[PDB]
């Protein structure tokens, strides 16, 4: 009473009912032995908005996050934390759809940045691992391997005139053994340090014209 | 006396006459001191004729000879022999328009082939030599040295797209240290041997977006 204006059952908070936290921030939903559970809106008095699904006082289901800072998330929830599918939409215009594992982006998942910028393929704790495809906004395309949200490992460079480079990154750089396939048709195969060819190699002229 | 019809002075054969030589050969022209010498004809028995200026029996001055074999040069003869300017002309063509040197094309020279190649430049002992121009009729143009007839030494070979090769050739190939380049700029300094790339050389990627 006071802080909970709600129904009751044995002497506990159940069914509907609203409750005003010491720090300013409002729960109204569902109460289940005396915790929110159930649907329930929840204004943080930090500026945080949530409307969705609750278990045992934790965001558990489906649910809407409006955060402060413009971001939006739109999906399931488990344990307090994004779990399972989800949307995360950020106020510059950034979009994230695909796989969560509680709060971190974690499976598949297609990232659209406003910047134009795509990436489409795997992730780990918020950070690009495994396969995946960046479409760059300037034409330019990656379909390779990523660790620690940067281009390591074999991969495959198109460019927007239709060179190619086929071979080895390390921290986000041409970096091994590779191969450059240019317009024309000619292709070098040779090593790279820090995205910049080393020594020499080997050079072999198209057939179409020589 | 009797195988000449023409003119005497001091009583040598000089003036226009007509000769019939044993072997079925006949001369009709100008005479001095017994011998073929100003303008006049020779019909040989092999078919060639000759039309043109003659110095002590041999051609010497402008003349046209025309082969039986279907070859015509028309120019600058010397002691019997092509000498200076002179065009041959053959059955297929082909034509010669350049400097001769006793029977030889020698000096600068433009050889139109029928097959639309032309070569511009030096000849030896009918032979490309020297310096020299091919503008193939496929577009492809070498514009370097030549030896016994093939490039050799240091060319150019700019080839229809716009790719060159700057290097070395021996006995008509690409041969020893060279440069390509592909025209979107990109070049590979190399080495080759008959021809074809050998081992490996520094390849530099031009501003195409590629390096950026």
């Amino acid at each position: 009473s006071e802080k909970y204006d709600g129904e009751w059952n044995e002497g506990r908070m159940q069914g509907w009912g609203k409750y005003f936290y010491a720090d300013g921030g409002v729960y109204e939903g569902e109460w289940v032995d005396g915790r929110m559970h159930g649907r329930g809106t929840y204004v943080f008095p930090n500026g945080n908005k949530y409307e969705g699904e609750w278990v045992e006082d934790r965001k558990d289901g489906y649910g809407i996050l409006l955060y402060t800072n413009g971001e939006r998330y739109e999906g399931y929830w488990h344990l307090d934390k994004a779990h399972g599918k989800g949307t995360l939409t950020f106020l510059q215009g950034d979009r994230y759809v695909g796989e969560w594992h509680y709060g971190k982006k974690h499976g598949h998942g297609v990232l659209s940045y406003s910047n134009g910028d795509t990436y489409d393929g795997e992730w780990r704790d918020d950070d690009a691992w495994g396969y995946g495809v960046l479409q760059y906004a300037n034409g330019c395309r990656y379909e390779g391997e990523w660790a620690e949200d940067r281009r390591h490992g074999k991969g495959l460079l198109v460019l927007p005139d239709g060179s190619s480079y086929e071979g080895s990154f390390a921290h986000g750089k041409k970096d091994g053994p590779g191969k450059i396939i240019l317009k024309d048709g000619s292709m070098y195969i040779g090593t790279w340090k820090d995205g910049v060819i080393v020594g020499q190699g080997e050079f072999r002229l198209s057939e179409n014209c020589d």
